[PDB]
């Protein structure tokens, strides 16, 4: 499952059960690198407030396909295929910077926007009790490494 989601993605949309102050102006592609040993390394760059912010998150494999842990075990991340092909949905729960926050993210192989994938993501998000507005992200190679 790890190898299946590896490679280049576009982070299309995200939502949470809390405020999430830092809304980036744009993001570079999300790179999911499958590592020897089964873990995933997620890398993305954000343009926020006139500066380039590189983010690296190591996702640790569990016995459940698609289920990973993060941030020294204080966070769980579920990765599963969307009903629309070449899209994936992330859902995470637990601690993040010392607070309990739950998030969902929509990933797409291609930059083209899929209305069906977004609609399914909205439904998924509601079914997880993520009822804030859906935040759709701007794609750009600005700040790319």
């Amino acid at each position: 499952d790890t190898v299946a989601v590896s490679g280049k993605w576009y982070l299309k949309a995200m939502t949470a059960d809390q405020e999430v102050p830092e809304k980036p102006d744009s993001v570079t592609p999300m790179i999911l690198k499958a590592q020897k040993g089964g873990n995933l390394e997620a890398k993305i760059t954000m343009l926020t407030n006139g500066q380039c912010q590189n983010i690296t998150v190591v996702l640790h494999k569990t016995s459940e396909p698609g289920k990973y842990t993060a941030y020294e075990g204080q966070r769980v991340v579920f990765i599963q295929p969307s009903p629309v092909r070449d899209h994936y949905i992330l859902y995470s729960e637990g601690e993040l910077h010392g607070r309990q926050i739950r998030m969902a993210k929509l990933l797409g192989r291609d930059p083209e926007q899929s209305q069906e994938a977004l609609e399914d993501f909205r439904e998924f998000s509601r079914a997880k009790g993520l009822n804030q507005e859906i935040l759709e992200l701007a794609q750009s190679e600005t700040c790319s490494p």
